[PDB]
């Protein structure tokens, strides 16, 4: 990406190239018929936020951007891609679709095999950390799939994001810093910062989905997914809260009902409630950066979080 | 199981209990809603052939049946269960079935997370070995899914079994022996023996599916899966080979066509061709046991293979 420091920008950009090379090698490893399938399902790329965060984190150690830092970053990104493959097959909830599903399940699995190969060269602490991280991630997908049962819907939603999204970003910071040989306190801070940042990104995304116009809103609503601002509004002891409770159980479908709900939400206190929750995570993020030495990298991380927050408020 | 040595029988049976305990702990670890799902999909158990083979293999090391041997065995069995979960979802090729599929995909994934936790305590060599093994296994499932393309159907079939089945049994022998501290030659022999045995079990199973009566035959045929004896028969320059080629492309369905094919196969040389291939693997198996010290455990392994072979010939 682009930071204040142009010296930083260049170092990082060079490392991102090394990450992309090793990643491509792994995605294209194996028997022809299998590689063909993986390459056809290749997502067409991404922002690579997770490996970049791992690279930034490594700047706090004695060996920034070293070969094992690049390898850890690739492990994190491979894991990310594997989960997308498995998540996509489940978003699907005749025989040319049952084939498509087998294929993506196996693509996700071969990716995990590749990731494990690299982790074997990174050490058992990485494997242990990965096992916990991937377990959490899978727990988040299961949690989302089963729903809130009879728990508080806001706690459920928070848990789903912490697990499905937060932990892997926390892991990028952890592994980036650890394989750079950073101090334990700094490793821990970057891990915690990643977790807080994961919460910020998702809640901000959810706010935008409901309250913004153009770069149509209400995507989550149509699918029947009620995110933080909606959950807060449904809680209110007001006429708007009451009307939202009475509508948001029945048939979700026609555009007119969706647009009425969207207006109700704009009349509710849900946006600001979600935004205050974003601010609380930003306070957490800032407290973690507090544990790190002042530097342009620290400020680049702070800005990553702050810029996201500013998409929805100040 | 039951071997000649009753002293062996007791040692092994005690270790299998320890394997079952740790396995159950892992399958039942995690959040309530996730454990509930895993336990509901628990296969209802199995023969545990793979962990038993790992335990037998460890008898050739300085530390037979030690705690890490038990842990390796559980890793192999967890991996086995994970692949079944993913394989089952693909054998499936409306919304209460799309839910069932997400669930099994995630169950297989949480199992891999559990396996990785244990491997982190077993060392990087185990993780490396696992990465290769699981990669092969996934390659076999993909290979079966895509079909033989334009390769020799017999080579394809052999590759599918070596990868889908053989490698994990080879891995049980490898890991059992290695974590017992066996000598490299012995570790290697037990690994190779496991691979040969995997081929024997599957080909014998396929022969039985076609040529036996009661403990109905032709399961694979109905599903359109042509195993070794069928592939050999389809190769023959005889009237029976010609008639099989002309039938085994068209509509596979009615019982009368199935039963006619079954009779044709009994008139062909396919059974004996498959059986000679079994004998060739048995020769390989015996050559591997040759590398191991004489002992009741060696003979128990030999008998495991020999007893299987005798289900279909002498
Ligand atoms: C593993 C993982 C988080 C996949 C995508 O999750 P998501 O459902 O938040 O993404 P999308 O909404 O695009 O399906
Ligand atoms: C991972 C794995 C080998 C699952 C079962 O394979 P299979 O298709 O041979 O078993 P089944 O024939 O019972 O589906
Ligand atoms: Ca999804
Ligand atoms: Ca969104
Ligand atoms: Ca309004
Ligand atoms: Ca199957
Ligand atoms: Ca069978
Ligand atoms: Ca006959």
């Amino acid at each position: 990406v682009e930071f204040g420091d142009p010296e930083l920008t260049a170092r990082i950009n060079d490392a991102m190239v090394q990450v992309e090379e090793l990643l491509h090698t792994e995605l294209s490893s194996g028997e022809d018929f299998l590689v063909d399938i993986v390459m056809h399902l290749t997502r067409a790329g991404g922002k690579r936020f997770r490996p970049m965060f791992a690279l930034l984190a490594s700047e706090f150690g004695e060996k920034p951007l070293s070969e094992n830092v690049i390898k850890a970053a690739v492990v994190v990104e491979i894991t990310h891609l594997a989960t997308l493959y498995h998540d996509d097959v489940m978003d699907e909830a005749s025989a040319n679709a049952r084939w498509d599903n087998s294929v993506a399940i196996l693509a996700g699995d071969i990716l995990l095999a590749h990731a494990s190969g690299l982790m074997s060269q990174l050490g058992t602490d990485t494997v242990a950390h990965f096992a916990e991280t991937f377990g959490e991630l899978v727990t988040g997908q299961m949690r989302e799939t089963v729903g809130p049962r009879d728990t508080d819907p806001i706690e459920h939603y928070t848990n789903v994001i912490r697990e499905k999204t937060g932990v892997l970003i926390a892991s990028a910071g952890y592994l980036g810093a650890m394989h750079a040989g950073a101090a334990p306190e700094h490793i821990d801070a970057l891990k915690n910062f990643g977790a807080a940042v994961g919460m910020i990104f998702q809640i901000v995304d959810d706010i935008i989905d409901i309250f913004s116009e153009t770069h149509t809103p209400g995507t989550d609503l149509r699918e029947g997914v009620f995110t933080l601002p909606v959950l807060y509004a449904l809680r209110e002891d007001t006429p708007v809260g009451a009307e939202l409770r009475d509508i948001l159980t029945g048939p979700l479908e026609d555009d007119e009902t969706v647009n009425h709900v969207l207006e109700l939400l704009s009349q509710s206190g849900g946006r600001q409630a979600a935004l205050d929750e974003v601010y609380r995570y930003m306070d957490i993020a800032n407290a973690e950066l507090d544990r790190l030495p002042d530097s342009t990298v620290k400020e680049a991380l702070r800005n990553l979080a702050t810029f996201t927050v500013k998409r929805v408020g100040e």
